[PDB]
């Protein structure tokens, strides 16, 4: 019901400015946040910042002073500007929409790839093993250990398959999002969380990322790639 689409140059020279546009289409909204999230090669996700429905912004401390997120509401667009890029800014950039009156839904654009030729603190989310293979029919358990405590309402899981964006999979530790087979489950508390498939199917092979938005900047685990034997 909200579609999102990112565009801008696929290549940028060091020290230049990167400018992307997120085109919002679909139903009108009365609240929420448009966030820019990027994914590095090797798949680490990085929360950049948001602009709210009231035009309030939050920027990852790591980017502050380089980043700005703006809106052209007449054009239903949201913009990202990041100045003084380096090869460290090479990634696929996604814009996303979320409304905290509803924890169960989050919308992601298709994502656009960009290649380049503060002071703060963050919760680190650890997912081990990085890669795992299971046979069809096995009960599978993936874990997420947070370096500091996280509210269980704000611990979330995402599935992603090659060539496509992360999809909201579990929200608030244990609730399956729309689209998710009920063979999935999640539990945990404090700094220790797990996702479970009662019975592994071929379609479950994918990367899974955990995510907390209990503390600012929100962070993602580096994922477990789940393969089929
Ligand atoms: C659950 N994923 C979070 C990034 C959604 C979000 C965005 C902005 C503000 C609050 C919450």
């Amino acid at each position: 019901e909200v579609q999102l689409q990112e565009s801008g140059p696929s290549l940028v020279k060091p020290s230049q400015t990167l400018s992307l546009t997120c085109s919002v289409t679909g139903d009108s909204v009365t609240s929420g946040y448009w966030s820019w999230i990027r994914q590095f090669p090797g798949n680490k996700l990085d929360y950049m910042g948001y602009i709210s429905y009231r035009g309030s912004t939050y920027y990852n401390p790591s980017l502050k002073s380089r980043i700005s997120i703006t809106r052209d509401t007449s054009k239903n667009q949201v913009y990202l500007q990041l100045k003084s890029v380096s090869s460290e800014d090479t990634a696929t950039y996604y814009c996303t929409y979320f409304d905290s009156d509803d924890y169960a839904m989050e919308y992601w654009g298709q994502g656009t790839s960009v290649t380049v030729s503060g002071g703060g603190s963050q919760i680190v989310l650890t997912q081990s093993p990085a890669i795992m293979s299971a046979s069809p029919g096995e009960k599978v358990t993936l874990t997420c250990s947070a370096s500091s405590s996280v509210s269980s309402s704000h611990l979330y899981w995402y599935q992603q398959k090659p060539g496509s964006s992360p999809k909201l999979w579990i929200y608030s530790t244990s609730n399956l999002a729309s689209g998710v087979p009920a063979r999935f489950s999640g539990s945990g508390s404090g700094t220790s969380y797990s996702l479970t498939i009662s019975s592994m199917e071929a379609e479950d092979a994918a990367s899974y990322f955990c995510h907390q938005w209990s503390s600012f900047p929100f962070t993602f685990g580096s994922g477990t790639k789940l393969e089929i034997k």
